[PDB]
């Protein structure tokens, strides 16, 4: 099955200048108990943005060109990457905006952070329609000495 996970600013923002402006330490934590081995789908600019291999996971890029980097493996199409995840219980779309728009259709279950932050973008998450999910996990979290926005871990799955 194929899943998305992302964390989303208000206004569904989640990125800006291909970074992640804010800083939640527990929300990566999340990212990674909820993404590690299983493979993982980004777009190129994810992969730049990241910077460097997820370990503990297969990474997939998706682009257009050759691939640049052979400690992760490069694909021309969403169906090639979905191909090159193999028999996996679980396949996970780590984005960015223009990868989770084409991936949703496809997915699942959907593991997104609400943060709530005010945040100038330039990416986001899709619009995506809310008769389609149903929640089955709930978790919202206080901004502590670490997190400086509160937060809510939910889990939606397709109806
Ligand atoms: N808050 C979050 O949860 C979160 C998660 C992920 C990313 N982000 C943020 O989102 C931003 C990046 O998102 P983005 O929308 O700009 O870019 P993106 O979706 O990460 O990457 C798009 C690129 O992926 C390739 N690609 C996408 N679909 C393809 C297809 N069907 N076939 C072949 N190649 C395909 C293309 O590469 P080529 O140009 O090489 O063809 C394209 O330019 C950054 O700000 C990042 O920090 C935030
Ligand atoms: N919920 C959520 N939060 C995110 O920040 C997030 N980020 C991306 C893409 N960008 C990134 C950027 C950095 C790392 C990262 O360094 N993760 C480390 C965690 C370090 C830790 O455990 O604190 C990892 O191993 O996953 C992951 C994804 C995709 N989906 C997301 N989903
Ligand atoms: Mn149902």
């Amino acid at each position: 099955m194929i899943s998305l996970i992302a964390a989303l600013a208000v206004d569904r923002v989640i990125g800006m200048e291909n970074a992640m402006p804010w800083n939640l330490p527990a929300d990566l934590a999340w990212f990674k108990r909820n993404t590690l081995n299983k493979p993982v789908i980004m777009g190129r600019h994810t992969w730049e943005s990241i910077g460097r291999p997820l370990p503990g996971r297969k990474n997939i890029i998706l682009s257009s060109q050759p691939g640049t980097d052979d400690r992760v493996t490069w694909v021309k199409s969403v169906d090639e990457a979905i191909a090159a995840c193999g028999d996996v219980p679980e396949i996970m779309v780590i984005g960015g905006g223009r990868v989770y728009e084409q991936f949703l259709p496809k997915a699942q279950k959907l593991y997104l952070t609400h943060i709530d932050a005010e945040v100038e973008g330039d990416t986001h998450f899709p619009d995506y329609e809310p008769d389609d999910w149903e929640s089955v996990f709930s978790e919202f979290h206080d901004a502590d000495a670490q997190n400086s926005h509160s937060y809510c871990f939910e889990i939606l799955e397709r109806r």
